[PDB]
């Protein structure tokens, strides 16, 4: 069994991101306790879980219990796969129903008895306990450092434009398409979404109507070590003209905020036409555009819609559509 802890800011989007990666990884979510996800999946899912943008960490789930007593009892029957020295780190979620003070000491005693040593300052293995409705214990396999994403914000790129989504959200949009080979962004701008896609090891395609953006996105893509890119100056409403005999696995994009609605409608039509059957489109639109209705008109099925306020006079939805 595995566990994933998701971020709470966009929690439905985050859970759906995990679902998407687990589908690629042959698993599924079995339970949810506040922002802790109980996951039925194996090592096959690891390379996909490694892609996540809206998760704090994931790991092995070794014990679940309904009391500290039961947690410690069951932990004794587990053969803990500890590497090097360890420590126990408890996560008290907002709905924690259990007295977990000194739990790191107690559980560490149980694990210490199996032949392993505690190092509080520098652990090699971090044993985790989550406390919500129930208690869960296991081993952390990957921590997603917020710092890594903050360092990729727009102002840290060689080509600076203050237009991007948060890198975590850009990454989540790519993942929600379940792309495993490639992705196209037809409104690439400074390249925020294509940067995440490229860091995930995908082949990327980008379009922008502005030569400076086409140049600028390339500078940023090179900066982050993305090499398999194809960037074109052009019209996102004419993708079939742009990429004649190409059907794309997936599309992810943050369009600019022609009349606006006209651009959006024509872009949806054009994206639909160049998408593979079964292909997905992850896309943001301001809330006053009827994105669901307009995408469904061109043939899309709606898989997700997630609300977000941008600032005091702008709200948007993130969408996931399927062809």
């Amino acid at each position: 069994m595995l566990y994933v802890e998701i971020l709470g800011n966009l929690p439905e989007m985050a859970r759906d991101e995990v679902k998407a990666m687990l589908e690629l990884g042959g698993g599924e979510i079995i339970g949810q306790d506040y922002l802790f996800l109980k996951v039925d999946a194996g090592e096959k899912a690891f390379p996909f879980l490694d892609r996540l943008g809206l998760a704090h960490e994931y790991g092995l789930l070794l014990v679940e219990a309904d009391s500290v007593e039961e947690l410690l009892q069951k932990a004794g029957e587990v053969e803990w796969p500890i590497k090097g020295a360890f420590k126990v780190d408890t996560e008290t979620m907002a709905n924690c129903r259990h007295d977990v003070l000194d739990l790191p000491r107690k559980l560490g005693a149980v694990i210490h008895a199996q032949g392993f040593r505690v190092n509080l300052s520098k652990p090699d293995t971090v044993v985790r306990v989550y406390c919500g409705e129930r208690l869960y214990a296991g081993i952390r396999l990957r921590y997603f450092d917020p710092k890594d994403f903050e360092k990729r914000k727009a102002h840290h790129r060689p080509f600076f434009r203050p237009i991007s989504l948060h890198p975590r959200v850009s990454r989540a949009l790519v993942n929600l398409t379940k792309a495993t080979r490639e992705i196209l962004d037809p409104f690439m701008g400074a390249g925020g979404i294509l940067i995440e896609a490229g860091l995930l090891g995908l082949r990327v395609y980008g379009v922008d109507i502005r030569p400076e953006m086409v140049e600028g996105a390339e500078t940023n893509l090179k900066h982050y070590g993305v090499r398999d890119y194809t960037l074109k100056l052009g019209d996102a409403t004419r993708l079939e003209d742009l990429f004649p005999d190409k059907k794309f696995e997936a599309v992810a994009t943050d369009p600019p905020y022609r009349k606006r609605d006209e651009l959006y409608r024509k872009a949806l039509r054009s994206i639909y036409n160049v998408l593979e059957d079964g292909g997905r489109l992850a896309i943001a639109f301001p809330t006053d555009f009827n994105g669901k209705a307009e995408a469904e008109a061109v043939g899309f099925r709606t898989l997700g819609r997630y609300y977000q306020r941008v600032h005091k006079s702008l709200e948007r939805y993130f969408y996931v559509f399927e062809k």
